[PDB]
């Protein structure tokens, strides 16, 4: 597919540099992916309606309802809109947590720090799975599909190269995973 005329080389940029460290490494990617994708939704808004989409899903067979486990047990059945919203919401919540994603250099990453990652990047793969099944007319239609798809790709060889997210939650754009990148042959 096409990339976009300023990015790079996205199999280089998911490693992590020498040196670096992997808590760290995974904390300054998870948080350029929500930018990304809170970056992309946003151009889609008006589009995204209780109408257009009254549950949220990636495909009929692929529904979402929300929870937390925490402000939200009962999973909710709501539109995507406001799925996105509880959902966005909540990563931001995490993202601004100085206890998850410590602000100061004299303080660790916390034990569950991975698992609170790997929870954050398989709910923001949802809202990519929502775009492309339900908006990517809209997203065709601003032009941006090279966004759209490089950031994909982006998250996905970030996911793949530390392996953040198991196959199956992915199964919504499992056919688009597999046509990423290329064979040398
Ligand atoms: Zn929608």
């Amino acid at each position: 597919m096409e990339a976009t005329l300023g990015s790079g080389n996205l199999r280089q940029a998911v490693m992590l540099p020498e040196g670096e460290d992997l808590n760290e490494w995974i904390a300054v990617n998870t948080v350029d992916f929500f930018n990304q994708i809170n970056m992309l939704y946003g151009t889609i808004t008006e589009f995204c309606t209780e109408a257009s989409c009254p549950v949220m899903s990636a495909g009929p067979r692929y529904e979402y309802h929300w929870a937390d486990g925490t402000n939200i047990k009962k999973p909710i059945k709501c539109s995507a809109p406001k799925y996105i919203d509880y959902l966005m919401t909540w990563v931001q919540d995490q993202l601004d947590d100085e206890t998850l994603f410590p602000s100061k250099i004299g303080v660790p990453f916390p034990k569950n720090f991975m698992s609170v990652a790997k929870t954050i990047l398989k709910r923001l793969f949802r809202v990519y799975a929502h775009i492309y099944h339900q908006h990517f007319d809209s997203v065709m239609q601003l032009q941006e599909e090279a966004h759209l798809n490089t950031s994909f790709k982006h998250f996905i060889f970030f996911v793949q190269e530390f392996n953040l997210i198991d196959r199956r939650e992915l199964a919504p754009l499992q056919e688009l995973i597999e046509k990423l990148g290329s064979k040398d042959r």
